[PDB]
């Protein structure tokens, strides 16, 4: 079954499902490897794995290439934090493409301004992209797949941003009549009240994808007894590599030696099986004389 | 002062250096920090990041935009392994004049021949490049910078293809009189005899760069006594990375639930802080109006 | 119908068939334009258009990316020249998989020794691949496409190599049960001979693909004759287009005007058109707000 | 002497200086060898000869990367025409640091809106970049290089726009003011009223920089008489080349036979004289053993 096909049945699957966050096509086999049936591109991930910022300092075409990497290497369907689709409508149906021809499951764009043009930093709630141009931004991208499976998730920012629950709701409703897959309704909240207060006004009108992140403690059935159709696991492989590579640094660069640290890794050789070494032997001995 | 200069600079001291393996921008960034006055840009972890094999799947470009990224991620010289620099000696020149305009400040090219033509696994020794053939790539490429700092280190696989120390030795002689900056003398034993054998044998004829992963328990004081001039610590971030991310995408597949991870790894803030996110907020602050 | 099983048709038919090299987007654009059913990507255009020497200077990926714009651009199949395929069966396959997924339809690998490995001009004949390794790379080439159609090309250098038509015939036929969907003889001669007598050997075991650039004074019926399968105008658009830039280029700089080529280089009006500017103008019309 | 340096004293220099559109490597050395001193990257044949519009659809590193390549094959200066930058200051500078890093001499930014967020085609002004925005990345992309010399010419979208000269005085001054090594100044007129009237009210508060595609009847020393410094010949190139890449495709596709072409076209020797193939014949008998 396509990827794109398995995002699109966990999207509108009557159980909670869940991707893990996955950078670059080491941490997508892992992340596959472990049983999870999606991973979540990060693009918070991605951008500091390649050691910039999450500001689209990389190309669009840089990410694609480290998703295309990414794709290569795991059979479970990989959402793209594309943020906003990196410009206009023409840019993201572009991604789009580009996303479906390397086996990318689906695209989530945000309904943030692009790129941030001035620098206020008042109480104000922070302005949007316009609706409708969102809505034809998602319009355009689902007219342009050529696989009618491949899925658009809709990011809206009107809680992060300062809106309200009307606002979220509004743009949630909008996304979704543009042909939305899903919604992911998000918050900079350390509780859950904002997921629990759009659950309640949204009806059900479609799945909703959360992110956890801030509210880790609330219980994943909390989730559920919502109707929250997926969780992201946004972006721990990438901060548990960091605790990991900055421990093991030091120990070395304190011992000059590798005593501490080779008994608490991973051999080489579970490098290699996860670099497939042994496909590439057997191909090897049949395709070499 | 340029990290070409730096890593020459290193490779030429009277002290036994130390470089720390890193496979992308974060991984760079993080051998920085720690204090590290070089970083090696592992073959074995670029690929495997990328979810490939270390047979030259990605390409050569594909490797030099990874360490572009580290490169611009570092302010320590970065030593590319080029493995045999992807083809004849004129991929290795064009790969040595990219590699120094992206910021990279060396390369080490192995002996060994490229790409595999056969499979025969007896107990013959493997046949490797041919001596002058490798001596004119190792010229080429030093004849080719254009940053008379930027350096080349020899890697000599007499020793872990079955041939013996006269081998190696006219080898690194032949490499070292090419003009190679350094000899990267290495084995597959499990213990220091070959590196001790060169040593002898030598006669400090040139900097000589050894990789200790498989004789981790060898005293470090004892290549200082052996006037070893840097010590290469290849793959342990990549692989204290998955062990991290292993056992952290087990965790939170297993719990359904960020719980149990959320006080084991770095917080998101000091993702933001590697990624250098302050640098931009006060860029943004002075040219946003 | 995809791309893919378009130059396989065109391999397999019964016509002699042609394609035309270009070795851009908007070349290949202007190929499909004017009909051709099929586009040769050169490797000499390609590595030429960059600036490069064809030898494997820029690496199979930015080729590849080259490429993609190309196919994006085309609806008829290209055949990329893929050299020897950048590397060992593995570097072959994956180059292979990477084409399909961007819609290129083919790819000619050829049986030569990759890379050079040494410079020696005596008379000699120049030794190539192993025949066993490039069909066990051909084979790896067709065990690894997803799509089916996706067309290999296996280009035999014996007669440039200076071997004769017995090595030519021993190569062909060993890609070709390989899984070659066609053979490609080349030659060095300013005449079909070499052609010729190796159609005559060959006994139509399969599809055969011909550059008739040295021996272009050779009546076309001629190879319809001979039962080519394909020819390939293999890079008269980058010749083309060296021509008039350097023409361009000279007459402008002596004039310091642009009044001696305005009358002579298409409009702008026609560049947009090429570039499909209407069809944005369209799309932002009923994606973008009023 | 850098090409950034290059680049630097042409705007800078008291000779009215001119620039040829070159859009590959192949094109850029032409323009080389040809004589002149700079090359112009425009973002119109960069675009058309990946076969896509002129919006930003091939990302910035595509086309850094093709620049890459025309830097590698030309000694002369390459002033890229970068659209807006590709987003904010940030994307901007981050363009120019790769651009410098690549050997390009300069960037050219344009301060109109972007992307394209509405459709609305009435009559009116088209709204541009706020100038005080504009100013700020300009400045931001001057403090960010590493070389000194490397150039940020602003392109002042005003009189295109709609607006009068006014608002273009007001503009150039504004990216003078912040730091730009040259203004380029822009009209859609079929004449150079647009020029002859920002010239006179300029008043040579810097170098100015004229692309006369559409008023190319005017004579040069016109242009030397305002005190233009630089004049920019956009796109003759990629023009020259789809005319002839049409021509020859159609009189191969008709006739199915080269020999109408053959006569018309650069030889491939000439081709291979443009890779410098015999400078890896040289480097090869060097580096390779005998």
């Amino acid at each position: 079954v396509k990827k794109t096909t398995q995002l699109k049945q966990m999207l509108n699957s009557k159980d909670l499902e869940f991707i893990m966050e996955a950078h670059n096509g080491l941490s997508a086999r892992i992340v596959q490897e472990a049983g999870f049936k999606g991973i979540w591109g990060s693009g918070l991930s991605v951008s500091a794995q390649l050691g910039v910022r999450a500001s689209n300092e990389a190309s669009w075409t840089q990410v694609v290439e480290v998703l295309e990497f990414m794709s290569d290497a795991s059979d479970v369907p990989i959402l793209l934090d594309a943020d906003t689709g990196y410009g206009n409508f023409n840019n993201a149906r572009r991604l789009v493409r580009k996303l479906e021809d390397r086996g990318v499951a689906g695209a989530c764009l945000e309904d943030k301004l692009f790129p941030k043009t001035n620098s206020l930093h008042d109480g104000r709630a922070q302005p949007l992209a316009d609706i409708e141009e969102f809505a034809l931004k998602i319009k355009a991208c689902k007219d342009s797949q050529t696989d009618p499976d491949f899925c658009i998730v809709a990011r809206v920012e009107a809680f992060i941003a300062g809106w309200g629950l009307d606002e979220a709701l509004k743009r949630a409703e909008a996304y979704r009549n543009a042909g939305a897959d899903a919604i992911l309704m998000h918050s900079k909240k350390a509780d859950p009240s904002d997921i629990e207060a759009f659950m309640k006004a949204w009806n059900n009108q479609g799945p909703v994808v959360i992110v956890p992140t801030k509210y880790y403690k609330t219980p994943t059935d909390h989730f559920r007894d919502m109707g929250v159709s997926m969780v992201i696991w946004a972006n721990h492989n990438l901060r548990a590599s960091v605790s990991a590579i900055q421990q093991t640094t030091k120990q070395i660069y304190d011992d000059q030696s590798l005593v501490n640290v080779e008994d608490k890794i991973v051999s080489v050789k579970e490098i290699f099986r996860l670099q497939r070494d042994d496909e590439l032997v057997q191909a090897e001995d049949k395709y070499l004389p």
